[PDB]
């Protein structure tokens, strides 16, 4: 239907398993008639570092540079670097934002971490006050589509890595929910490097198949209990 | 004595509160006679992105780029980029690695996330298999010194942000413990931007005091129970 989707994609190799997941999302959401944009961060050589090059006008406090303060002001003044505001426009217009990435150290690859750090600035994505359920991106859906080295077995409460939900907290709750997104259940594609060719094909078609009905899903309850239980 | 400390620091501003915490750690550990090295990531313009530039000469599969495989082989064949190997030398010789950074999105700034992604490579920090305590950095101590925007009250189990310990999991357990580090209790300096003056002087003083007996400390039990349990 009449919806805009932004896919923020973080993998170096177009032939990868992540590449395939990205392309099947674009294929399926495009088939449905959705408007689809992809920010392919490596191909863009997206700048991950939060630096004073991100503000182009007079700083509030040139004596002691505080990145959150300076970017909050710059956002209000329209003196942010244009790579940041280009991304903000995509997010602003999106109804759904999908993040497609390999798990790096229980988190996103740094190039995508730098997208969150630099694009979700104060004034745009949240304000103090104006976060979690009062976040500035309220009304928008977000979803993490994550691939791993580790097996599903390894990511259980009594497996070596602990439950997969534990590493989702800082991203789902600390970032997405904080900015006001409603979070859809994560898509985790476990261990495609270990998986057989039939199992890989299965994981790709499960994602394609889930996307056929993605607009009918409810968000998760993004709370400590969902993530950690008890 | 004789101990070597590496401090991996990630703040843009030498006059910041992180800056002061890094400086008192250098001052105190230097005073004790320890060997100290600092990796000032922003001043080094450290590269955060995981790309094929990290491998010199020629790829072990130039048709499909797999970062994990390529860096593992590059490590074995002494063909990693020199920014990464310079960091690996400092880590290899270190008895204690302290990370000094402001919390960005429940995690490390992207520039320090990229140090983790690119420096802690397979063959160096862990093997597959070969992790947690068959992790290659066993014997070394690691410590997170983190500063926050949010007050300690916000970081309680039924505060908005949830417990501090919940966001420590991917860093302490998924990264530091996985590589074989023993983890010291984190130093968390809550909300300096809204502290006095005193209080702030006091937080800087307390870190210095703690570093006086850092070598007497016992590592935390780095378990799901410690982070999430009761
Ligand atoms: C710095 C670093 C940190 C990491 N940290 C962690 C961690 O904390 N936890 C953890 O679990 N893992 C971790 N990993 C490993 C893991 O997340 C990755 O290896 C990744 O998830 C695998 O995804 P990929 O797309 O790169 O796989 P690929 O290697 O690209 O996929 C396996 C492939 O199937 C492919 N394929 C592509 N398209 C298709 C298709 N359409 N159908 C069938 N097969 C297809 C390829 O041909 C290849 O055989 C880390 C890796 C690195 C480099
Ligand atoms: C992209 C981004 C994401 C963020 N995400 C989060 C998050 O997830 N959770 C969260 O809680 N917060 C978050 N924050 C807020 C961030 O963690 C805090 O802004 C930061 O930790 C403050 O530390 P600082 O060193 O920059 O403080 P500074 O602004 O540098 O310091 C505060 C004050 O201390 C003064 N000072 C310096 N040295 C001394 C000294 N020796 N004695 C006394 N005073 C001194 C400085 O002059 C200044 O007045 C985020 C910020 C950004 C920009
Ligand atoms: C430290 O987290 C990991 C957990 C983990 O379970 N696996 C399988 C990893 C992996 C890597 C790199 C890291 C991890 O390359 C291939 O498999
Ligand atoms: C989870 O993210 C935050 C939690 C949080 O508790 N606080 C206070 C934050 C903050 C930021 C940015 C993010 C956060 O700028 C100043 O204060
Ligand atoms: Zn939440
Ligand atoms: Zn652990």
């Amino acid at each position: 239907a009449g919806k805009k989707v932004l896919i923020v994609y973080a993998h170096q190799e177009p032939k990868s398993f992540n590449g395939s997941l990205k392309n099947v999302a674009v294929d399926e959401l495009s088939r449905q008639g959705c408007t689809v944009t992809v920010s392919d961060l490596y191909a863009m050589n997206f700048e991950p570092r939060a630096t004073d090059k991100d503000i182009t006008g007079t700083l509030s406090n040139p004596e002691v540079f505080n990145y959150g303060v300076e970017t909050h002001e710059a956002y209000k003044q329209r003196s942010l670097a244009s790579d940041i505001t280009d991304e903000q426009k995509k997010v602003r217009e999106a109804d759904l934002v999908i993040f497609q990435f390999p798990l790096y150290w229980f988190s996103v690859p740094a190039i995508l971490k730098g997208w969150m750090d630099r694009v979700l600035c104060q004034g745009f994505a949240f304000d103090i006050p104006g976060f979690y359920d009062s976040g500035l991106l309220q009304g928008k859906l977000a979803l993490l589509s994550v691939t791993t080295g580790g097996t599903a077995e390894m990511y259980t409460k009594t497996g070596v890595n602990g439950d997969s939900r534990y590493f989702l907290w800082p991203l789902q709750h600390g970032t997405l929910h904080f900015c006001g997104f409603k979070v859809l259940a994560p898509q985790i594609s476990f261990a495609p490097e270990i998986a057989s060719e039939e199992e890989r094909k299965g994981m790709v078609a499960a994602w394609s198949q889930r996307l056929q009905t993605i607009w009918k899903e409810e968000p998760i309850p993004c709370t400590a209990h969902w993530h950690f239980g008890q």
